DNA sequence: CTAAAAACATTCGTTCACGTGAGTTCCAGTACAAGTCTAGTC
């Protein structure tokens, strides 16, 4: 809903990162064991690169739905950590 | 001559100063992670 608490935590992320706000959105709604390895990740991310620089968000929108209908809220959490290039795991690129 | 008063010699206990090995812990130093790097228009 868009007046859902859901929906205003998720917008109203003061622009705790978005990463565990998703997270804590998806767990009661996400399922407990995904389905997709490393290689299909990495094709669908493939996919919405190349959709974005052809200019067709359909296809985006499509590939986004598969990642969120086939993941779990850790693997949505780490998904959303990779597209926005920031993990921060503790250990430096050293 | 005589004993006694003074001086001298010895051993012990306590105090102190220094040196040194061992255990505990506190902290300066080092390593590492993360953020910053100019400001605006169109």
């Amino acid at each position: 809903p868009r007046d859902g608490k859901d929906a205003l935590k998720l917008l109203n992320y003061r622009t705790g990162d978005f990463a565990m706000i998703a997270y804590f959105v998806l767990k009661p709604r996400c399922l407990q064991k995904g389905s997709l390895t490393i290689q299909q990740v990495n094709d669908l991310l493939d996919s919405i690169a190349s959709n974005n620089s052809a200019k067709r968000k359909d296809l985006i929108k499509k590939s986004l739905l598969q990642l969120i209908t086939q993941s779990s809220a850790l693997e949505q959490k780490w998904l959303i950590r990779m597209i926005i290039k920031d993990l921060k795991l503790g250990v430096s690129q050293q």
